[PDB]
Parts: structure tokens; C-alpha cells; sequence
């Protein structure tokens, strides 16, 4: 790791990422935000980089842009996250792992994923690239979450289920059936909106 | 700074868990006070640190007031496993309970007399109003405003940018998806006025 | 005479997570057993500690009985990050699984063969009946009595002072708000008999 880190995103999401970065031992966070702070330039000095954008589509776009412009996009992983030695977390892939997250045996976390505070990824899950597993959201064993999915605060998915790319599981929702097409699912049990 | 002994007002279940937190913090001895079930509070007691171990928000506030008005220091009991952002604000010596594995993120503010129960989460920029109770596993998303004397039940949650009126109850397992500026009892997914 | 090896009965996903707990506790070698050629339980297996990593409550109980009756020790696998009150009672050498970041508060009792899965919470004074399974993130409020062989689904919860009949299922995401002394399957917020 370098001593400094760029945090793209001047917002509460950025601040939380900065806290994780400090936890990992980064000495200084340099914020950039083209809307809300200091504008990025492709001629900035090369330090470790992180994309603290909550929106999955925007995060992917900026990830591609920054990754093209030469920067290494590290993972920010809080020291209190518990990760099985047999779990797979893509290295240097802009993944955020917040405090008290647990990732169990043989689960796979793809690039650009957010695992937010106290979320749980059970054994043998696959969490697709640029997905956001929100605060307290829990995936049971063998759950496959598609690319760019959003699992809302305190939501959950029962074992052996799949959620299609680009889907939203609402805050508090309990998914009890496979979903092979994109949707927005809310309620206990979760149903299409 | 902390005294060797602490008086815990509340000889109950809530009292037992507070005692565990106090021991976690390093207190050597906990002395229970309870006006109905054991040793009585008296204004003449030595000035040891105090805590109000009463779950009921209204009663906790009444007792907090009585104790503080008698010149006793009501400390915070904060489990060592709680993770608190350096930019979060937790009111000092304000009878706040922070249970194990609680997380409080950047710029969140926790006011006097609040309970943050086991494994609750207070996300960035929240304000948790005085004498509120955020129950076990209850989670507030970013920029949530919880009113004074509110009660968020077990495993409940509030979506981002929302406000809950003073003196409201969010039921166990409830998911608040809309602002509520009129107090009430809200239950279900999504949370509806009862 | 160093204790290094453990048999884990159940070569499944549940087996893998049990192995990670055992290795967290400092076991060096995990020997999986299951009903497949070359790895079956046998009466004359060399004696090492056992654990039964079977999620199904009824089968777990049956295998527990068999291994126990062969004079073997069925240990508890308890992750070091679990927080257990000094006044809580967890039955010793009783095949109990306690996963990462579980909290068990003052005076709660955990009976033999129980599973407390990742990030579950057992509040003060609960009684969790033998061979019950409290799933990932499921939370029992204070003084809750869970019957034998119960299953509390992912992110379910039970409100304070409630009792759940032996052999019941609380569905994933369900919030139990009333006593159930007749067994059944209870789903939704609030939980209703299926
Ligand atoms: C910082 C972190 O990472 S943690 C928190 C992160 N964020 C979240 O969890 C937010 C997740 N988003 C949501 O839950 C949802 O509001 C969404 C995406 C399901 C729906 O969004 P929108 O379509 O904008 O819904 P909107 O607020 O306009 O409400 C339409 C409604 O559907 C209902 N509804 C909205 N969200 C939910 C929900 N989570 N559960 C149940 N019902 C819901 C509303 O009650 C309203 O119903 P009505 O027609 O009776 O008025
Ligand atoms: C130690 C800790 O911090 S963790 C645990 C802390 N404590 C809690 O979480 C308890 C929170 N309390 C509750 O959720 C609720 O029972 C309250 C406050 C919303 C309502 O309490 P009461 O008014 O006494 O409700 P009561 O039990 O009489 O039930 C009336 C009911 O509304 C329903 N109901 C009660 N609570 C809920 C709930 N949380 N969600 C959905 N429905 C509910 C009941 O099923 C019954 O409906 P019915 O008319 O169909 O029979
Ligand atoms: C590793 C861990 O320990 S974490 C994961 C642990 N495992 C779990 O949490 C699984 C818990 N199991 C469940 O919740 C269940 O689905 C049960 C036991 C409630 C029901 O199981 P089944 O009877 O097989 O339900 P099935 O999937 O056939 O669905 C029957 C229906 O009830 C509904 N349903 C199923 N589960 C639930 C639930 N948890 N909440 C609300 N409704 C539900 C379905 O939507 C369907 O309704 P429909 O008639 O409109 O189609």
C-alpha cells in the first residue's frame, strides 16, 4: 500500500471509506469529486485509488475511467471483517468491506462490490461485480447475486437462490424465490414492484 | 477518571447487561440501586459514577433527571467492541449505552440517554435524539433523524434521509420507507401507522 | 497429547464453515465424516473430538445420539469473536455451534446441539432449546423461550418474553410478536401461521 490514497466521492460514502482507509493505516486521504469537491485530473500523482460512489452504475463508469487512466484501485477492508481463508476476494478491485462483515467458506466477491456494515455473505455465495450489499443485508448459503445488484438495508436472500443482474431488493425485503429477470422486489416475502 | 465502583440504577434484565458493559470498561464493582427491588437510591450516596439501566425511555429520563439534579455524574457505558468514527459525536457523560458490536459511522450524533443495543448500526450523518432506544439489530441508514424519546424495535430499519417524529415507535421488524413528522406507532414492511 | 484433530460429521457447506470455526479455535486437522464410502462414521474410529455439522435438526440429533453412545466427545465449536456473558450458560461439550460475531447476553441458556449462526443475537435470560437452529442474523429479544428442535430463519426475530413451541419454524425475515404454544410454520411481519 502507498501512504496516501485518493478517495473519489466527497460525500458521507467518501467519509466512511476514508475511515476504513485510516483503519488500514493510510496516513492521508485526498478527496476528489467532480460535482461536490476537487475535480479529478488524469495528470494527478499516482497513489492508491478508491471509488467511494454508492450508485453502482456511476461507480463502474468511474472505475473503468480511472483504471484506464493508469491508477491502481485497491480494496478497502476494515480490520474487523472476517473473511474465510477459502473465500475469494478479487485483489486490487475497488471492493469495499465495512466493519463486522463476515464472508464464509468458498464465497466469491467480484470487482467493485460494496459489502456494507455488518452484512453477511454465507458459504459458497457469488456476489457479482459492482453489486452493493447494504447495511445488515444477509445472503444465505449458495446465493448468486447478479452484476450491479442492490440489496437494501436489512434485506435477506434465502439459500440456493439467484437474483438477476441489475436488480434491487428493497430495504427490509426477504427474497424467497429465484429471479431470472431484472426487477425491484419488496416485502416479506419479496415481490415485484 | 472513572471511579472504582459504579451505581447502576435498574436491578433488572437491562441492569444485568449494563453491568457486563461496565465490567468490560474496567469497573471493579457494580452496585445495583432500585427503589422497588433492592438497595434504594439516596442523594447522600458517595459520588461514584452512575448509570441508568432502565429500558423504558420515559422512566429512564425521569430517573436520569433525578440523579443528575442531585449532583451525580451519569457516565456512558460503551462496550470495547463498539466502533465509533472519529468524526461521530457521542455526548460525554450522558448516560448513553452502547452495546457490543454497535457501529456508528462518520458525523453521526448520539444524544444524551440514548440506548444503542446489541449489533445496532447508526450510519453516517444520523442524529439519534435524546432518550431514544435503538433496539437489537436495528439499523439507521445514512442521514436519518430519529426524534427524541423514539423506540426502534428489534431488527427494525430506516431508509436513508428519513425523519421520525419525537415520541414515535417503529415496531419490531418494521422497515420505515417514508418520513413521519406526526408521531405514531409504525409496523410492517413497509412500516404503516397503527 | 496436544489436541490437534477433530472429526467433522457433515461434508457439506455447513461442514466447511464448521471447519473454519475449528481452525479459528486452534485445531490443526479436520477429518470430515459422512455417509459416503471411505469416510463413514464407525464405532472403532481412533478417538478424537467430534462435531456434528448437520443443519437439519432431526438428523443432527440422531447422529449426536449415535456418536455420543459410542463414548466419543462432541465438543462445542465457538468462534473467538463470539461474545458470551460470564453469567450465560452454554452447555459444555454439547455439540453447540457458535458462529462469528454472535452475542449471548446475561443469564441466557444455550442447550445441547444448538446452532447459533453468523451474527445472531441471544438476549439476556433467553432459553434456546436443544437442537434448535438460530439462523444468520436471527435475533431473540430478552427472556425469549425457544422450544427444542426449532428453526429461526435468516434475519428473523422474536419480541421479548415470548415462547415458541417445540418443533416450530420461524420463516426467514419473520417477526414473531405473539406466543405460539402450538407448533407450526410462522411467516411474515408479523409472523402468521402458514
Ligand atoms: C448506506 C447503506 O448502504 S444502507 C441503506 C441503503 N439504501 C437502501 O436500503 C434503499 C433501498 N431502496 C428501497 O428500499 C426502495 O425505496 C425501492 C428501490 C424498493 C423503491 O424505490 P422507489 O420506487 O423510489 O419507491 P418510493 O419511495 O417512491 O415508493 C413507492 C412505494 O413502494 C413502497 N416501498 C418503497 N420501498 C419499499 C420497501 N423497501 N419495502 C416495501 N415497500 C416499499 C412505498 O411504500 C410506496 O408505496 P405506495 O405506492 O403505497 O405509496
Ligand atoms: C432488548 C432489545 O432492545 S430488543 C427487543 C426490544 N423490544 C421490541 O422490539 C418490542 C417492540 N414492540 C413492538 O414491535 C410492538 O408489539 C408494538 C409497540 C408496535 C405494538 O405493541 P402493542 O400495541 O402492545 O401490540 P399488541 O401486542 O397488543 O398487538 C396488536 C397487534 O398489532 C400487531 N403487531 C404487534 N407488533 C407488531 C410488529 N412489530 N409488526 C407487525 N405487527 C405487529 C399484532 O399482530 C396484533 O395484531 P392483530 O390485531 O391482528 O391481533
Ligand atoms: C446458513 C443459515 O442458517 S442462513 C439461511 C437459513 N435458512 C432459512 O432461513 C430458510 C428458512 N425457510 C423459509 O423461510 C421457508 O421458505 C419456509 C420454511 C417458511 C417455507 O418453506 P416451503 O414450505 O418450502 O415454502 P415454499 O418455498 O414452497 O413457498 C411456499 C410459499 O410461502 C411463501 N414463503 C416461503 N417462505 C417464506 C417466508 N420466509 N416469508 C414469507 N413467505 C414465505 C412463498 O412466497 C410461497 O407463497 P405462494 O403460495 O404465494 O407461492
Amino acid at each position: 500500500r502507498t501512504e496516501k490514497i485518493y478517495i473519489y466521492g466527497a460525500s458521507g460514502h467518501g467519509l466512511v471509506c476514508e475511515d476504513v482507509a485510516k483503519n488500514m493505516g493510510y496516513k492521508e486521504c485526498i478527496f476528489l469529486d467532480d460535482f461536490k469537491g476537487m475535480k479529478f485530473e488524469s495528470t494527478l500523482p499516482k497513489y492508491d485509488f478508491f471509488i467511494a460512489i454508492g450508485n453502482n452504475e456511476i461507480r463502474k463508469k468511474i472505475y473503468q475511467k480511472i483504471s484506464e487512466n493508469g491508477f491502481k484501485i485497491v480494496n478497502l477492508i476494515h480490520k474487523s471483517a472476517l473473511i474465510s481463508p477459502s473465500a475469494i476476494v478479487e485483489e486490487n478491485a475497488g471492493i469495499l468491506i465495512m466493519p463486522y462483515v463476515v464472508i464464509n467458506a468458498k464465497a466469491k466477491i467480484e470487482k467493485g462490490v460494496i459489502l456494507n456494515t455488518s452484512s453477511v455473505i454465507e458459504h459458497e455465495c457469488v456476489i457479482g461485480e459492482f453489486s452493493h450489499v447494504s447495511v445488515g443485508a444477509k445472503c444465505a448459503g449458495n446465493v448468486k447475486i447478479g452484476k450491479n445488484c442492490f440489496l437494501g438495508i436489512n434485506s435477506c436472500v434465502l439459500p440456493n437462490l439467484s437474483l438477476a443482474d441489475d436488480s434491487i431488493l428493497g430495504g427490509g425485503a426477504t427474497l424467497v424465490k429465484n429471479q431470472d429477470e431484472k426487477g425491484v422486489f419488496v416485502g416479506v416475502p419479496a415481490k415485484r414492484m
